[PDB]
């Protein structure tokens, strides 16, 4: 009857697919109908909304394409008489401010960026690695607070672990996937000859990939590479390979959550007024690697492997 819209900026990626998933199945718990729209720019998403509006839709949850969109989505909404809630990406005004007054439903950033850290300086160590002549690359998306907040915290904890700081080289992707990440990687790589183990530092699966894959084509061979996804659902067919690659295991999120939760949220926000949290931080995460990547996903009701 009700019908809610679940906006996602990036339809490609499982991250995402998972998050309509359990959009879905908040939609047959409580009753309603979710429409799941791509807004992989600016233009699309302003366009979703007046789609919605047309449909009837009371609300939508977002995770907008720039957070830097967030006051125009609120003016419009606001116009169509439907309730916002963000998630994962926060809204920012102008000045690139968080706008608080939206609901949000994210991962604790900062922590699963400090795990990834964690997780690599002990992979490095485990394989023996003289630090004189390793190094990070850290691929960064610094315009993105959630995603400056993973490779911050990433940074840090190599850091904080006793990874030599001069030997953490970053550099901007221009965009958060594959071909993105591989062309910033690539850019670093030539630039540093005399590295032979590289530690490589992204947001999430797609942007380390990205990195995995230029690594090898600069003849860097899998025991030399260190990657640490974060998402986890993305990494899935990396891990499936028959042959081990740089890319090493994968920080398992938990978007299912983030469907559902958020869903539920705007459903009795829309249909009695109960005020959503302004905040909600999903702090779950467990290391997915080649060994177990199978079970922990099927544990946590992902399955398929
Ligand atoms: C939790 C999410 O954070 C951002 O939205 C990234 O772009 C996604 O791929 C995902 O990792």
């Amino acid at each position: 009857n009700l019908k809610l819209g679940f906006l996602v900026k990036q339809p490609e990626e499982p991250w995402f697919q998972t998050e309509w998933k359990f959009a879905d199945k908040a939609g047959k718990d409580l009753g309603f109908e979710v429409i799941k729209i791509a807004v992989p720019d600016g233009e699309k998403t302003l366009n979703a909304i007046d789609s919605l509006a047309a449909s009837g839709a009371k609300g939508f949850v977002i995770c907008t394409p720039d957070p830097k969109l967030g006051s125009a989505i609120v003016a419009k909404a606001r116009g169509y008489d439907m309730k916002v809630i963000a998630v994962d990406d926060q809204f920012v005004n102008a000045k690139g401010k968080p706008m608080d007054t939206v609901p949000l439903v994210m991962m604790a950033a900062t922590k699963i960026g400090e795990r990834q850290g964690q997780e690599l300086y002990k992979e490095m160590q485990k394989r023996g690695w003289d630090v004189k002549e390793s190094a990070v690359m850290a691929i960064t998306a610094n315009e993105l607070d959630t995603a400056r907040r993973r490779t911050t915290g990433s940074m840090d904890a190599l850091k904080a672990a006793g990874f030599p700081e001069k030997q953490i080289y970053q550099v901007p992707t221009k965009s958060n996937d594959i071909p993105g990440a591989f062309d910033a990687a690539n850019s670093m790589l030539v630039q540093h000859p005399e590295v032979k183990h590289w530690l490589i530092v992204g947001m999430n699966d797609s942007t380390v990939l990205g990195g995995v894959r230029a690594t090898e084509g600069q003849g860097f061979k899998a025991a030399d590479i260190i990657g640490i996804g974060i998402n986890g659902v993305d990494a899935v067919s990396e891990l499936s390979k028959a042959q081990a690659t740089g890319f090493y295991g994968s920080l398992l999120g938990s978007p299912d959550v983030h469907g559902y939760k958020s869903s539920e949220m705007l459903y009795n926000w829309v249909a009695k007024d109960v005020e959503p949290p302004k905040f909600t931080e999903v702090t779950d995460v467990v290391l997915i690697t080649r060994d177990n990547f199978k079970e922990e996903l099927e544990k946590k009701g992902l399955g398929g492997k």
